[PDB]
């Protein structure tokens, strides 16, 4: 249920313009996850509301605690984000598409 879980927000952009409308998904990403399924996760919550199949993305941009994107490709980068929001007592994060 909400015990275990972190709110993971995605700002799927069309093509970055003056206009798209972004759409920002919340997924439970839980704690027991890796690299590989939380970047899976994201794929069909695209493919979930999108009718289409847009490009598999594989790079994404997580909020850290000074409020900018880093970049989030490795499997070491995700155990050091939990380990981010566990200090700061966190719950959510912002996450962004490219």
């Amino acid at each position: 249920g909400p015990l275990g879980s972190i709110l993971f927000r995605i700002s799927y952009n069309n093509n970055s313009n003056n206009t798209s409308s972004s759409e920002i998904f919340t997924l439970l990403v839980e704690k027991v996850w890796n690299f590989d399924d939380l970047i899976m996760a994201i794929n069909s919550k695209i493919s979930n509301t999108h009718n289409n199949n847009i490009s598999p993305i594989t790079k994404i941009k997580y909020q850290d605690e000074d409020g900018d994107f880093v970049v989030l490709g490795s499997d070491e980068d995700w155990n050091v984000a939990k380990e981010m929001l566990a200090e700061n007592n966190e719950k959510f994060l912002n996450i962004r598409l490219y």
